[PDB]
């Protein structure tokens, strides 16, 4: 038994953003975050990226990474002294953010306004937030298998997982990566580079005809496969796993089409499933279409319960009911999540943005609704020295691209791809086009039926 006014569940990108949001509005509010992880809230994007590109080993320790412009940066959101302890909190009377790492909420009670930690202790809340994110999908073929194979397989998302992998890559001869996602691909390049240094084999395999095939059009997905390949990666499309066994001391991957890949370690990056274990005890709605907790436009589930981030199935007027997995989204909705908690009764209006880096040399931004199967227009040109994340970082000063681009709304190598529906732009992927995301947002938000989409591209430096 004990009490805190602002309590937030899951200690991630969304929880920390709300934590900052509430503080801003109610200065002197007492905030407590509970987190499964033993780590203090940190951003995630460096884990599949810039953290792999440092030649300093004690950076596997400190997690102080280098950007493409080469300036240090801590992974954790703020230094730890910024927090206040969890016991000292009620007596701080001036408020702060306290962090209960190593604990887990296992019972919610909406009428009773209290959670239950795994160790059985209880905490009463006045205002609660569920920002639990998600657990990466396993691959049912790996589930039927023994604990021996299960062990030789990681599911990349945490820091525990970043260190574990990077460790293995200095140990074995061949790491296979399952998943044609951005993560998958980022990973595969991250490994691909290290490979150019140890000789290790990096295989990437996935059911799609190409990298990010479910998103990008064939011709750009295909181009992307080449870059993955060039970074030293034996890449295997149209791959569908049948079984994973152990023979010759190694891991054997059998494919539905007969092929057989033999390897040392599997890292699987094939989706996220949203953490909704709390919904059963408390009794909130989940979405069977999109997954995760059903909230309204004010990201609200029931009185004194808001949800945000990757677990957030929210309504969005200029689009409809949704659930997205952006970092940008987690920052914003979290913020909004804390804004609403302190009686701000406000809608969600942001257009969340995604981004991916494959190395310092190639970057994709995306926003809106992007699917390969929708009608597509893409305009393309030869890229200039600026058209890559290295420059975009040297300029803006940051590596987290949703920062460089703000959340406002104003021989080929770069271009923009419009995703249409009825001569009207509904999604956008930008390839190596930087600091033009507000123009991306504007176009989508307006919704005009351009009888020529070239002109629209003249807006991204494309001539
Ligand atoms: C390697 C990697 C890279 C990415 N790169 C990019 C990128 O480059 N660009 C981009 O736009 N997006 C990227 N994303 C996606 C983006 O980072 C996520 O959508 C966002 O960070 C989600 O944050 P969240 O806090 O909502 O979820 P999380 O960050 O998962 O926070 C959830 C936390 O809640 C805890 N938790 C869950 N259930 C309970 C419980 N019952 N009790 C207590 N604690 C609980 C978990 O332990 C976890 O620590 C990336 C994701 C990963 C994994």
């Amino acid at each position: 038994p004990s009490h805190v006014p602002f309590l937030l569940i899951g200690g991630g990108t969304a929880a920390f953003a709300a934590a900052r949001s509430i503080r801003a509005r109610d200065p002197g509010a007492r905030v407590l975050i509970v987190s499964e992880d033993p780590e203090l809230p940190y951003m995630r994007p460096p884990l599949s990226k810039e953290l792999w590109f440092s030649d300093d080993p004690n950076v596997t320790k400190t997690l102080q990474f280098r950007q493409w412009n080469g300036k240090e940066r801590s992974i954790y959101f703020q230094p730890p002294s910024f927090y206040v302890s969890a016991q000292d909190l009620p007596n701080i009377e001036n408020g702060g953010v306290a962090v209960l790492t190593g604990k887990k909420v296992v019972h919610l009670d909406v009428r009773g306004n209290m959670v239950k930690l795994n160790d059985g202790s209880q905490i009463t809340f006045e205002k609660c937030l569920i920002a639990t994110g998600g657990t990466p999908r396993s691959l049912s073929a790996i589930d039927r298998a023994g604990a021996e194979v299960k062990s030789r397989t990681t599911l990349f998302r945490k820091i525990g997982d970043f260190r574990a992998l990077e460790k293995i890559s200095r140990e074995v001869k061949s790491i296979t990566v399952i998943g044609g996602g951005f993560l998958g691909s980022e990973l595969a390049c991250a490994l691909g580079r290290k490979s150019q240094a140890s000789g290790i084999e990096v295989i990437q395999l996935f059911p799609e005809k190409g990298n990010m095939g479910k998103i990008l059009p064939q011709y750009l997905s295909n181009w992307t496969m080449e870059k993955v390949k060039r970074e030293g990666v034996k890449v295997m499309p149209n791959a569908i796993v049948q079984s994973v066994g152990v023979s010759g001391g190694r891991l054997l991957i059998k494919l539905k089409d007969g092929r057989k890949v033999e390897t040392d370690h599997i890292v699987t990056a094939v989706g996220l499933e949203p953490n909704v274990e709390l919904a059963k005890t408390g009794g909130l709605e989940i979405d069977s279409d999109f997954g995760g907790f059903r909230v309204n436009a004010e990201l609200q589930a029931r009185s004194n319960i808001w949800v945000a981030g990757d677990a957030a199935c929210f309504y969005d007027i200029k689009l409809g009911r949704r659930r997205v997995e952006h970092h940008d989204h987690a920052v914003v909705s979290g913020r909004l999540a804390g804004e609403n908690m302190t009686g701000a009764a406000k809608p969600y209006w942001h257009q969340s943005m995604f981004w991916s880096d494959l190395g310092p040399d190639v970057g994709y931004e995306a926003i809106g609704l992007v699917d390969s199967s929708l009608p597509t227009v893409g305009v393309f040109a030869k890229a200039t020295a600026q058209d890559n994340p290295k420059s975009a970082t040297e300029q803006s000063g940051t590596g987290i691209r949703s920062e460089s681009e703000t959340e406002s709304e104003a021989d080929y190598g770069k271009g923009v791809i419009f995703y249409l529906r009825d001569k009207v732009v509904v999604g956008i992927v930008l390839w190596n086009v930087f600091n033009r995301m507000p123009i991306a947002r504007k176009i989508i938000k307006d919704g005009e039926q351009h009888e020529d989409l070239n002109e629209v591209a003249k807006l991204f430096n494309i001539h």
